[PDB]
């Protein structure tokens, strides 16, 4: 089998991407944030504290003839941005772009933190990291991809995120029309539960390529590109007036600037992020200070190839017995 679904930016900045997902019988369609940096499929629901729902579409298990309470199971997750959610668990039928999994753990939120409430466009998350990170207790549950894998034509999914435009998540096949050149594959460590790999270096604008190993994660659920402070300083030093602002929380730059590109290495191959992809707009409405799309990972503990980087590439998440990642230009 295969599946194919369009993923759409939630706003004019590509702050995140939502993909429609069918849950239950009859189908309830919710718009979920596909997150290769986590491993829980959780949704706003009829059980979510009413004051914490503000415009999201909710899953109502009582209206699904295929929903079953997973007795005794609870979940609770905290994300790198400080947000969190928790609740109980049902199993139900879940379909993405025509690909159906029966018995998928659907984690129903009883509580969500303020940032989820305040974002009316995201109805939940669909985790696509390794199932070892799933938070369901006392019986850990498998991701949608893990449950579907055996049925897929090939044990892969691909992320093709757009810049200020829709893109595509495919399951089970690699669309050879969706990229240019060849796909370069690179090793993955699953030891932290992530799609963790090692970039071979970087360049800023038309500058020379610096060969240096940068370990990080391919994370569709993180907006920006988070890299070591040395790399980030080298980038922003090429933008007149750019500076790191502790009050704003990262590098800002004059909105009048033209940003240089940023290249990252995948083995001997190179992915070029155009400068425009690094512009996240005014820090506050009407400001002439703009927020940068490349930020330091120094306070995180891991480098993160978020949407800023991934949207410049066609990315293969290869879930073969030994997982690997593939990147192609497009």
């Amino acid at each position: 089998s295969t599946g194919s679904a369009t993923t759409t930016p939630i706003d004019s900045l590509d702050d995140a991407y939502i993909t429609p997902v069918q849950i239950g019988t009859p189908a309830q369609t919710l718009n979920l944030d596909f997150d290769t940096g986590s491993s829980d499929l959780w949704v706003f629901s009829s059980e979510t504290t009413a004051s914490e729902v503000d415009g999201q579409t909710i899953y109502t298990p009582s209206k699904s003839t295929t929903a079953k309470l997973l007795s005794g199971a609870t979940w609770s997750i905290s994300y790198g941005d400080g947000s969190s959610s928790s609740g109980d668990v049902y199993t139900d039928t879940v379909s993405v772009g025509g690909l159906t999994v029966t018995g998928q753990a659907v984690e129903s939120a009883k509580k969500v933190s303020s940032s989820f409430t305040e974002d009316s466009t995201i109805d939940g998350l669909l985790g696509l990291a390794f199932s070892t990170l799933n938070t369901v207790s006392p019986t850990q549950q498998k991701t949608f991809f893990d449950n579907a894998k055996a049925s897929l034509d090939s044990p892969v999914f691909t992320a093709d995120l757009g810049y200020h435009a829709p893109g595509t998540y495919n399951f089970g096949f690699i669309d050879t029309t969706a990229y240019t050149g060849s796909i370069t594959y690179t090793a993955v460590s699953t030891k932290q539960g992530f799609w963790e790999w090692t970039s071979t270096g970087y360049a800023v604008g038309s500058g020379t390529f610096k060969s240096t190993s940068i370990d990080g994660i391919a994370d569709t659920g993180t907006t920006l590109l988070y890299l070591p402070a040395t790399v980030v300083s080298a980038y922003w030093a090429q933008v007149s007036g750019a500076k790191s602002s502790s009050s704003v929380g990262g590098y800002v730059f004059p909105c009048s600037a033209t940003l240089p590109s940023f290249t990252f290495g995948v083995g001997s191959a190179r992915i070029v992020i155009p400068g425009d992809y690094i512009d996240f707009g005014p820090i506050s409405t009407g400001s002439s200070s703009c927020f940068g799309g490349i930020q330091s990972s120094a306070g995180i503990g891991i480098n993160i190839f978020g949407d800023v980087a991934l949207k410049a590439a066609f990315v293969v998440f290869n879930g073969a017995t030994t997982p690997t990642l593939g990147f192609a230009s497009k």
